[PDB]
């Protein structure tokens, strides 16, 4: 028993204002008084952080987006939504701040990595599965970000121009899909304009289409800070401002808005506050089936092995094999391999922001060929592609002769309220593990005026001789000091490189074996942050030979590429589709040196291959959460058949996709320009060939399938779908992809679009029956943009059943004349 | 003179005044006698002056169509053909000429790609502006249409252009307003469609805040004809006058009962809108001493002339770019044993179709051209037809077959009553005979006391005799819009009466074809008739036309193959192929970028009996040349005006060497277009989404490859340029450029483009703009220097969305110079500093 | 609400008037006669009244927004802002209004002839037909006379002047 309305009845004004913004960055408003408790949010859609970036507790890192997409399978979905609720329970958050669905209506998009598909349908179905498994644990949804936040470029205020078309077949449609199928208790509004308003104000969007329209029920919240009125947002429908302490909603601001008849009433905050109580409803009614403590601590307990597999399965089944010609895969575990690249001892499990966590431990992909062989395994490095310089913390002692232990290993953080006599005391001293420092709460810190010092100190040690590169990255001020010695100066003089500084770099000849001090001396932001790094210099042309070489005295390579979280983050887009620095080069000598070498690549989006034709085995990854190596190891030695799709069209170069042209932000707006024609619906229209198509991925195991039985009422499509393993060795799966053309239309369509699919596992030999039934309105409708409504229009219509959005194996043609307009669900 | 326009404002009672706001026919404001404001007459169009009527429409000097003349690169010639259509304009007592066109081929399907200027906004507002010169020092008054986006012709009364304003301002306004700034016209048009979701005929942002408090400019706005769409908003937002009479949304009592509820409009709206027509009547009245216009004159072929033959051709001939020349094929020679084959060989494709189109004194065909250059009978096979409807027929009967096929037997009898010949006694009289040459009876405009110019319902009957040549099967075809009826030896064969379909005809608001295939035989004579009723006797509707027609059908299989037999037996073939007026035209866009039916097939034929062809292509915007790579000698013709044979003999044999250079982009396929997927109007809108990379600015940001650039044409000498001067103040560039003919054989003019690049500029631009260029004559191995000069600010700007203004921005920029945008020579760096924002012109 | 439109409402909800005529001018800037407030939102979706909306006799302002707003018809014939080319071209242009509008409309028109023509038996009209004083009756003069003479208002009376009686001089 919360009760919503009677709530209403008895809040005063103020407590009603007060419910309309967060306490801090994760915490909704406790009102003892009603027995209103405080409500923790955390992001994100690949697992839960919790309250705090900086000596963050561990955590569950799930896949990113566009791999998860990339399984095609909404039981699984569903199964990483249920574990995600559990991993929220141990962080104590009752609100997690996923999934993300907005659309990589190109590939450069700074946060493409974190959202699902470039395709509506598989967006809104993998969407629906993720927040329907959340939900069943009691675990609150946000779906996000509400609407046309595909780019981060000056995302604060770009303005996203878009046809009501494809408004709505694109982008609206799979927080449609969500709504209808999922009904998700929350969703967090974008940060940019769509046709020059913003969403955490626009009527159109926040009340028109999800109130009137829809009929949702849920609670809106704005993205952080991204709220931009007092009264238009609360008369628009932004339920909640984030974070606290609130800007734009003070009871002296909303109050004297009421007042003053300016803008609002008392009943469009009631209007507000209802929603936020029945968001907290939901909260509170789920209390005793998850044990969410108010305020609660924050642990690592869902750290087990149940865990470990599952986030394994789901890394396992969203890698996409690309190629694998001559049988180079599966690798037998008594193969002579060299493990060779940038990515092989890296641990990329996820982009960068809002979406990246602390991890109880990522297996690299190298480790996870390791514990594969139960070996040594042989490796050169081939190439650097970092962008920034960092490893120090992961690579520092305390006291270099204590051994390596958890407790010794690391770097220390004193914080200090002056840069000071002898005798001041830190007021906090924290074990650092990462490099990159993210800050932030102490009671000696202002708030919101913070001013303090860190003194980070440790001792390196070399494991080989020669060069060493150190690096300092402030936003703020800091100095680095090798044995007492200044190295590196960021405090005078500064250079912007988003809001911090440039990378400083020292080149420095060290001694392997000598204990070298390292100290850093770091100023508070005026909230602020910093990374310490050091790498081994290389020779870069020597180190290339040199794999070159090596691969060509072993039978197999395993050459391990491609981007990270720092080239795909949160805060900025991508400038090209390259692969970083002399990758391609390491590749191409490689490629030369032993022509059977794999190429496993990670990264959320797609990147040039220019040496595509002479790579006979290729693997996409993908960012892989905390068993990503383990999951790059099944799937190269084939404990895991390989069975994701890409969830993405690959162009074979940047210019040949839709948004070549309007991917950036000039003059404060985004036109698209490719209205309906994104993803596959482009570069189909435009019969324009992409290095891989939309639901493209191969097998170890070949499989056929054909429609087995069809049927068309007035409303409703039902079709049988047979498919068969034709392989003797291998059980595998297969996912059955429906697509739909209308084949007489008065209106411009996409040659076909994804409507249906299901993901099949079938036994050598095995042969089984899919179903698949849809409403018509479902499967055909577009959006007639005159009318304002959705059309299914008489004539004749196709649908064709494939392994790939090509791959088309089976089809059939039906006839519609039963006419319909709607809108809604 | 004595013309004084607020004089005339304070005497003008408010009758008057309204009466002033709309035309009072198709072609003729409102005179009024007491004030001596005389009626004015304007004409069409932009490539020669139609004058007063369609049907029976005196003969006139037809120019190239729109892209040929930029193709010139040649502002002084330009400024001569202003010059003529003037000349041409005043010997039909037309004042003011509805033209130059100048909207942008976006992409090159549009119906009306071919009458503009150029996809480049430089070279249209330069081409523009040099025709506007030239027409308004004779004193003749110039109409810019059509302001602004009407870039396809798809549902153009209704379509949207969405398009953002740095877009509308870089591409689409920008040549009016580099007509404006350079040539002042008179007039200006308003367009059919709406811009960002308002009609631009009531459009204020288009009509007033750009045109008069933006740019100053002072002429006068007229509307499409039929394109006002209320009373008040077009009158209260800057619409001057309404076309055409008699007026629909300004009558007497419309106006007056606006003015007096007080609903939208003003007196001082009104006197505003008057003021501005006053305007342009002073511009008439102060050239008429010096023009001899007459009011309400007559219209005569007078400027038919040996002088006015010569300037066509010329135009016409340096209109020609040479594509492709590969093994010295061309220039053919006098020795050379050539055949002439294809579609376009004996086809008169003057022009476009639609109000550019005209009836011509003549029009050279190219297979006359060819002709009359080598003294002698030629070899030709038509190899393919690719018509898209059977006309013809006119063109060949008789009145009386007993007679001689004279100037006056020749033809049909069109014979008009107030009453069909299904209820009329035999004593009822025609109220009006005229004889019929074109088979195409276009009554649009057909004026006469017995047709009511409010609901013109009238009847034709048409009449003669065809003796056809051979024996065999003749198709004969029927096309209306209205109600037609055709009979043979007077039995029915074509009903147009019954079951009417929507089709092509009459700017695609027609019927379809239909047809009845016939066998004939020789000598015999038929007796051709059609009966037929106007728009209202069979919606709302205009007087309407109707076109009968035969052709001689044929075995399509055998003539390829026997084109392909003649031309194996000869030394070379000349393969003249392409479009035409019907597939090219006002009313509706092209479908594809296809050469119609067999030509393809045809040409593949022939190119493999014989690989010394030269293919003349005649098209207003590209087509697909499927074969390209077996094709070595390629001629882009366009459509070449009365001259248009004499001016590819021309330039085939040399007397002309090639000069012209590609005003259009031609992709290889129609996917590669900009537009490809928004060149419809589909829900009412376009949304423009390449947005400011149009034509080439599109291909070379993309990096993609097109058949032939913007700026490509060959010539048969060759030549170099280097930049010989440079010198850039913080307000100017001039720059100079010295280019030399190398060749040792043939003179010629090649020309010079100059193009410019920001080099680190945070707003997103295309690689390089065309800014300058200028066209050179010289001798094998002469050299001359031509100077360029020009404002930093109209070389270098780009227009700022955000702050809605021009911006100069500090940084480093590249000026290339070169002979086409793929084709540069000569570049430098230059740095510029101190930055500018501005406005206006 | 509660002077101009009151008795109005009052004759809607018990009258249910067959046609209402609006007036010649503007209410807040606009004119009644296109004010789609008064012709659609109040009478319509408020009121649910159903009957037609004719115009005051050339108080007709504009072709496309007195359709979309919610005049039924113009009056008089012949039409100024409705003839079939100024309607049609709007039409065919996208300027204003939809076909939709024209049948709404129409719709309004068609309810009204209905009521005449299921009527037809009971008064007898006659298309087009002729003008009587068939109604001057002694029956409807004295109704006449007494209507008039309910209508009279005394205001004054000292002294018993009225009634007057045929005695007085
Ligand atoms: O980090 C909290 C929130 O902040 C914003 O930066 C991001 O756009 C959201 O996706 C995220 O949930
Ligand atoms: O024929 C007069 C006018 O009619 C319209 O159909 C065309 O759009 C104009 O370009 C032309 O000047
Ligand atoms: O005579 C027809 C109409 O004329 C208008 O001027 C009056 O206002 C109406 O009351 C009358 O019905």
């Amino acid at each position: 028993k919360f009760d919503v309305e009677q709530l209403l009845s008895e809040l005063n004004q103020d407590e009603k204002i007060s419910l309309l913004s967060a306490v801090d960055f994760w915490h909704t408003k406790k009102i003892e008084r009603l027995g209103i408790p405080a409500v923790r949010v955390s992001d994100g859609p690949n697992g839960i952080r919790g309250t705090k970036f900086f000596d963050g507790v561990p955590s569950g890192c799930f896949p990113n987006g566009t791999g998860l997409a990339s399984t095609f399978d909404r039981d699984l979905l569903e199964t990483a939504g249920k574990l995600m609720a559990k991993e929220s329970i141990a962080k104590n958050a009752a609100v997690i701040l996923g999934p993300t669905t907005n659309m990589q209506r190109g590939p450069l998009g700074g946060r493409g990595f974190e959202s699902f598909s470039e395709d509506p349908y598989l967006a809104g179905m993998a969407t629906s599965s993720v927040v329907k498994g959340m939900q069943g644990e009691g675990i609150a949804a946000t779906v996000k970000h509400f609407v046309c936040n595909d780019l981060e470029d000056q995302r604060f205020s770009s303005n996203s121009i878009v046809s009501e078309r494809a408004l709505r077949e694109i982008y609206l449609e799979p927080f449609r899909l969500a709504v209808k199928h999922a009904n998700p208790v929350c969703i967090m509004t974008a940060y940019n304009k769509v046709n020059g308003e913003h969403c955490s104000q626009s009527k159109k969007l926040l009340i028109d289409i999800l109130r009137d329209e829809w009929k949702w029920d849920g609670m809106l919240m704005s993205d952080w800070f991204g709220t931009y009125t007092t009264a238009a947002a609360i008369k628009n429908g932004l339920d909640i401002e984030f974070p606290g302490p609130t800007r734009w909603r003070t009871r002296a601001l909303v109050s004297h808005s009421l007042n003053s008849r300016e803008q609002i009433t008392t009943e469009d905050v009631d209007d507000r506050v209802r929603q936020v109580l029945k968001m907290i409803k939901f909260v509170v009614d789920n209390l005793e089936k998850t044990g969410i403590v108010e305020n609660g601590p924050e642990s690592t307990s869902n750290n087990t092995k149940e865990t470990s597999d599952l986030l394994r399965k789901i890394a396992a089944d969203s890698i996409v094999l690309l190629k694998n010609k001559n049988n180079i895969l599966p690798l037998k575990k008594e193969d002579n391999i060299i493990v060779i690249g940038p990515n092989a001892k890296a641990k990329t499990s996820s982009g960068g922001g809002s979406a990246s966590m602390n991890s109880y431990y990522v297996v690299s992909p190298y480790e996870g060929i390791v514990n594969k062989l139960g070996k040594e395994v042989d490796y050169t490095v081939g190439a650097y592609s970092h962008k920034s310089i960092g490893g120090l913390a992961e690579s520092s002692l305390i006291d270099a002769a204590k051994p390596a232990d958890a407790e010794n290993s690391g770097l220390i953080a004193k914080f200090y309220s002056n840069p000071r006599s002898d005798d001041e005391e830190p007021f906090h001293v924290t074990k650092v593990n990462r490099s990159n420092v993210h800050l932030f709460k102490h009671e000696k810190v202002d708030p919101k005026n913070p001013y303090f010092f860190v003194t980070l100190t440790g001792q390196y040690v070399p494991q080989e001789d020669g060069d060493y590169i150190f690096s300092l990255q402030v936003y703020g001020s800091g100095l680095f000091y090798l044995n007492d010695e200044l190295i590196i100066d960021q405090k005078h003089n500064q250079e912007r490189g988003g809001a911090g500084t440039k990378e400083r770099t020292k080149k420095l000849t060290l001694k392997k074996g000598q204990v070298y001090n390292v100290r850093v001396e770091y100023g508070s932001g005026p909230a602020g942050g910093f990374q310490a790094g050091v790498i081994k210099a290389i020779d870069d042309d020597e180190e290339i030979r040199n794999a070159a070489e090596l691969a060509a005295k072993h039978d197999k390579a395993v050459l391990i590429i491609g981007l990270n979280g720092e080239w795909e983050t949160e805060g900025y887009d991508r400038e090209n589709m390259d692969l970083p620095k002399r990758t391609n080069e390491l590749v191409r000598a490689v490629l030369k040196a032993n022509p059977n070498t794999v190429i496993v690549n990670q990264s959320g989006t797609p990147v040039e291959f220019p040496w595509l034709e002479d790579a006979n085995a290729l693997v996409q990854a993908w960012y892989g959460g905390n068993e990503l190596g383990n999951a790059i190891a099944d799937v190269l030695y084939g404990d895991v058949v390989p069975n994701g799709k890409l969830s993405l069209s690959w162009p074979f170069k940047l210019q040949d996709n839709p948004a070549f042209l309007n991917f950036k932000t000039e003059f404060g707006r985004v036109i698209y320009g490719e209205d309906i024609f994104v993803g596959y619906r482009y570069y189909e229209k435009l019969q324009r060939k992409v290095a891989f198509p939309f639901g493209y991925g191969l097998s170890y195991t070949t499989f056929e399938l054909d429609i087995s039985d069809f049927k068309v009422t007035d409303d409703k499509i039902a079709i049988s779908v047979d498919v068969k393993n034709t392989g003797d060795k291998f059980a595998g799966s297969e996912v059955v992809q429906v697509y739909f053309s209308a084949l007489n239309s008065k209106v411009s369509r996409p040659v076909k679009e994804l409507k249906g699919f299901e993901k099949v596992h079938l036994e050598p030999g095995e042969k089984k029956t899919v179903n698949i039934d849809l409403e018509l309105k479902d499967a055909i409708s577009y959006f007639n943009e005159e009318l304002g409504k959705w059309h299914v229009e008489a004539g004749e219509y196709l649908v064709s059943v494939g392994t790939s959005s090509d791959d088309i194996l089976s089809v059939k043609e039906f006839k519609v004349e039963k006419e319909l307009y709607w809108k809604g669900l």
